[PDB]
């Protein structure tokens, strides 16, 4: 609609508290950028996250608590939150601080010509070589001078513009932000295929690193739910992503986890992404190893590998089993047991995404909402009186 809360600047939607708070503390967000979002105890409830600073916390969030007229503290109510909204985005009464506006990730401006992420490669500054390959190389550059990116180059002869672009085409409609975001293109030889920037770079080596070692049990479940979220919404545009690891995760800061892919030319078929045509044996589940039935549920699949690697800090799935062992044993019914320090009840959610059934594993809109509400336990038993 034009007149509903869902069209407003600063309503969110259901995002959980920790990906608020990463959205509000991101660059370009004043003091006092805030936005309103679902809370865990039902749909009807909201709460209103401000970005705040303290001399002692730094730059933080603070999370204030709306429920039902609708208000956030007992004397003054209102009608909507678009009236709560409005009225304390003019009167700071009793809130940490004046709501100044919505919050916002800040994308930087193309030149807006009709190719809208064609830009002049005069705006782009390779500064360090990430990675190198048979096709192109992965850069860490800058774009005006502020922002960081990170650019992919494709070396010439070794591939077709169009089988290059591809993976821009399909990142253009694959939009989200536990999704790698495209940021703009450069279609003229060398192309560039210019992203956002994960500073800390594979998941993989930050949990290896001095820094990943020192995750505890609840970051590492917020990583998890991340991940999820972000495949819940590929669930949503029926698309599957084939080669789900941990090495493919990147990370960013506060623990930003995005889905990310490299080397897509293996999939490339008439300038378009076919799964089912020839990959990592101890990721996909066994029905696409032996008879290619690539679907969202053999990524399932994949994300419970996943989450061996998340609560283990990066061991190898399987540990002294060959390639070979692991397709004989998991079609045998076997499973990796519960690794070291990893709970009962995430273990369970492991099993159930190992199930040799494909069609009876759970989906990612499952996944999510379990590693999302994973600590916050159930309401006791009360019997309501009408
Ligand atoms: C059926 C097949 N399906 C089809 C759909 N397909 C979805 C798909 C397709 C293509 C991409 N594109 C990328 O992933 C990507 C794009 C550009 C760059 C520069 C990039 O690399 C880095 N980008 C940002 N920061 C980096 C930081 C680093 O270190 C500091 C670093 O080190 C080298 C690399 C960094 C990664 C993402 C997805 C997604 F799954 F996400 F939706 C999945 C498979």
């Amino acid at each position: 609609p034009v007149d509903s809360i869902q069209a407003e600047e600063w309503y969110f939607g259901k995002i959980g508290r920790k990906d608020a708070e990463r959205q509000l503390l991101s660059p370009g967000n004043p003091q006092g950028a805030f936005l309103i979002r679902e809370s865990e105890t039902t749909k009807g409830a909201y709460s209103l996250s401000i970005r705040d600073w303290d001399q002692t916390r730094g730059d933080h969030v603070k999370h204030y608590k709306i429920r039902k007229g609708y208000y956030i503290t007992t004397r003054v109510q209102f009608n909507s939150v678009q009236e709560l909204v409005q009225h304390y985005m003019e009167v700071n009464d009793g809130l940490c601080n004046l709501l100044i506006a919505p919050c916002t990730i800040m994308k930087p401006q193309t030149l807006g010509l009709k190719d809208a992420w064609e830009i002049s490669r005069s705006s782009i500054t390779l500064e360090r070589r990430l990675g190198t390959g048979c096709f192109g190389d992965v850069w860490l550059g800058t774009w005006n001078g502020s922002t960081k990116v990170a650019v992919k180059t494709l070396k010439p002869g070794t591939m077709s513009p169009k089988a290059f672009l591809e993976e821009a085409q399909v990142m253009k409609l694959l939009r989200h932000d536990k999704l790698v975001q495209l940021y703009a293109v450069v279609s003229e030889e060398p192309i560039y295929i210019v992203t956002e920037f994960m500073c800390h770079g594979s998941l993989l080596d930050f949990l290896k690193n001095p820094e990943g070692q020192d995750l505890r049990l609840p970051q590492l479940v917020d990583m998890a739910a991340q991940v999820a979220e972000g495949m819940a919404y590929m669930e949503r545009m029926n698309y599957i992503h084939r080669d789900l690891r941990a090495a493919n995760i990147l990370v960013g800061e506060r623990l930003a986890c995005k889905i990310a892919d490299f080397g897509l030319a293996r999939l490339i078929k008439d300038d378009e992404y076919n799964p089912c045509q020839g990959f990592p044996i101890k990721w996909t589940a066994p029905e696409a190893a032996l008879f290619g039935r690539f679907t969202i549920k053999s990524d399932v699949w994949s994300f419970g590998i996943l989450l061996t690697e998340l609560i283990t800090k990066g061991r190898i799935p399987y540990p002294g089993m060959n390639k070979r062992e692991v397709l004989e044993q998991v079609e045998q019914g076997y499973h990796m047991p519960c690794p070291p320090g990893c709970p009962a009840s995430l273990y369970e959610a492991m099993e159930q995404t190992w199930r040799l059934d494909p069609e009876e594993r759970p989906t990612f809109e499952y996944l999510q909402s379990f590693l999302e509400d994973y600590f916050t336990s159930a309401e006791p038993q009360y019997e309501e009186i009408p």
